[PDB]
């Protein structure tokens, strides 16, 4: 159905590299570009998959958890959720055998 999960996590919208910041009651994580760019507000404990300073792709999951397939189709084109959509799927099924 397409729909966007509720475990959803909160993926990149350009190319850049990211820089944790962890202060008390707010733990922000911004994806600087060789331009401008973006701050991604989240709750403390939220898991990250971005040791800071590294270099993410446009779509790459900064968080973990489900991936909403909208949010990637305008971030990072057809054949990149084309893929997720098909593989997504399949793991629940192997899962099963």
């Amino acid at each position: 159905e397409a729909r966007r999960p509720k475990a959803k996590a909160v993926i990149s919208e350009i190319d850049g590299v990211v820089r944790i910041e962890e202060t008390e009651e707010k733990l922000s994580v911004f994806v600087e570009s060789e331009g401008f760019s973006k701050e991604y507000k989240l709750p403390k404990e939220a898991r990250l998959l971005v040791k800071d300073g590294d270099y993410v792709e446009a779509g790459q999951p900064l968080t973990r958890g489900a991936i909403d397939p909208h949010q990637l189709l305008e971030a990072k084109g057809p054949e990149a959720v084309e893929r997720y959509l098909v593989e997504e799927i399949q793991k629940v099924y192997r899962a099963q055998g």
